[PDB]
């Protein structure tokens, strides 16, 4: 992260050896399951490229995630460099230079230089994009090792409703299908798969109930 | 939060990055049972309107949550748009303009904005209205997720008096029925639904015993 | 129809009889089954709209039908005469009027008209937008009587593959979701919904194989 | 189809109502068995390239069959472009153009196009052309839904001679082997997959046998 010195000046703080710990428990006990995601940015926050490649260290154990990982990045900064291509020309002495895809991946560039970058009014933020890069990536990863289908997340005879929703969304999140084909899933899926006594509330609810609704009429069957 | 600089002025530090993961855990692993209240009360304490978004992201994925959590906000910031009208005329230079209902939600603010709101003798508490809001919209989510009614929480046969009764009263916490309804439920409901020989013991008791004398009378039945 | 007279001028052609009995028999057969709508294409090949009226009475025994058809007909009626403004002003005489939505249902107009109407250079085909009308109509009313779900369509343990898919592809006909819901399904509930030993086979055979290959490899497991 | 009217000139009248419904019936009903292709030549007899197109309608809501229909006859309109190059220079008044491989199916041409086309003397026909191209795709169609292999056809303990020789062939027929393993198949494997008292009886009567003397030696058997 980027802390102020005593004389008003943006300082790189490197991350605590105790946050960096709590990420290598979150990559080494959970195996990939939706929540990384949440608390790899919640760990992340505020963060230079550079601390990211220390957080992503930790996945290179993980042979396939982190090959994951490295082809996403790859396409992303090959998408920047296409989206964003190097100018030729005089620049500003007070402008700094354009940093490319290998630099706010912090392949090539250095400490200072992401500071610079970074802490600038208006900000350039490099430590979002890389972050939403992992980010896709990770989500990828998610999808890989999602043990079930959502076909095959189905109510038991003595399940409360509330659980089996909560399975079915948190298999939703991890599936991440397309918007429509995901509100087909929550419309029609969801009551398709519950078991019969919730199954025949839900049929006499009516089409279009929202999911509060069939909470209320479901809490005790 | 807001911090004070070398210089003695205000100035705001984000959230911790352990802090915000804390309160992922609490999101992601408790299944919005009570707890989650005084847990993220006590994990927001102190903040500004643009830390409570941040920790409002967390609950984004949760869709149902998430939308009555929106509700909520939206009816408050109306409400408070109703009680406090725009007033049209001239401001002293000294004095800062009136934040509107999607100013101290932080959706149309700057983080100046909202510091020197707090920052002033007397205060005007932007942070403490809009997280009691969100605690009202996390009662609404605690009551949607709700397993159990408070009629169908009844004593084992060889369960404890004291574990019953944490039962009964978590549950009771959960519903947030009326005041006279929760005086009702506490004084017939808990008596009603004991097990055989703690009902013996409390019926003898009588009428108008306090809970300590309750719990005296069947501590080993 | 329309056929021309010995002096060359177009005369309208009533439905002969055997056609109307075919119609007859596709609607008191068939339960609108989703076969329906090729034969009635077929059937009112080149027709006006008071032929289409004719063809219509049929239905009017089947009161939900006919009540479905009602109001998808007036919605389209309406939507007409929102979207063809009736012009205020003078009209060549050369130039015809400008039917209305009750015009090109046949219910206020003659047969005169739809006739000139339709035989022009360049036309304006009233039969062939009532006949789109009526298609709509017929397509809810396909879908209200569909029996089955597309997701309670399973291969039977001894089935022949391509038994199933024709089943599977008939009511996905029926059911006539949206395009990309339609992609999902046929790409992933197809595999998901097969019996052991062709699910083997086409788990083996990967994503995005085509249905002729799924076809060849399940000839006769 | 084309008509002479009362003045002696060609005039396309279009397919009858009814016939268009028996061809949709073949369609919809029979599974693309390999009776289909005799029933559509004889239901497309003496027909337009305009008149294709409304027959290969009825194919559309089949959406693999459609795709492989449309597959052989872009793959045919480009052979036909590529055996016959559109030759640039002056053509004769009294000549028509030459119509390309989009012009024979129709998709660019007119109806007076086509009529001319075919009426000529000598005739250039682009509906026999068009519609060998829609047999050979619907071949295709035939071979990837057939059930079963020559192979798997075997007569049963009791299944008369004559029955097991006509599934035999009507599975050749949709099989559509080369000719000389058509011919292999029918002296070979006809022989080897009958029943235990028809096999001695042929085996006994020789290689080289006529069908029809091995239909008299089993008749009963």
């Amino acid at each position: 992260p980027i802390v102020q010195n005593l004389q008003g000046q943006m300082v790189h703080q490197a991350i605590s050896p105790r946050t960096l710990n709590a990420w290598v428990k979150v990559v080494e006990e959970k195996a990939f399951s939706p929540e990384v995601i949440p608390m790899f940015s919640a760990l992340s926050e505020g963060a230079t490229p550079q601390d990211l490649n220390t957080m992503l260290n930790t996945v290179a154990p993980h042979q396939a995630a982190a090959q994951m990982l490295k082809e996403t990045i790859n396409e992303e900064a090959a998408e920047w460099d296409r989206l964003h291509p190097v100018h030729a020309g005089p620049i500003a002495p007070g402008q700094m230079r354009e940093p490319r895809g290998s630099d706010i991946a912090g392949t090539t560039s250095t400490l200072q230089e992401q500071i610079g970058w970074m802490t600038h009014n208006p900000p350039i933020p490099v430590g979002e994009i890389y972050k939403r890069w992992i980010i896709l990536g990770l989500n990828k990863i998610v999808r890989m090792y999602s043990p079930t289908s959502i076909l095959d997340i189905r109510q038991g005879p003595k399940e409360p409703f509330r659980d089996y929703v909560d399975r079915f969304y948190k298999t939703l999140r991890a599936e991440q299908a397309s918007q429509e084909v995901k509100n087909w899933m929550t419309e029609t899926l969801l009551v398709q798969n519950a078991n019969p006594d919730c199954k025949t509330i839900l049929k006499a609810l009516g089409p279009g109930a929202t999911l509060e609704e069939m909470m209320t009429a479901c809490q005790g069957v």
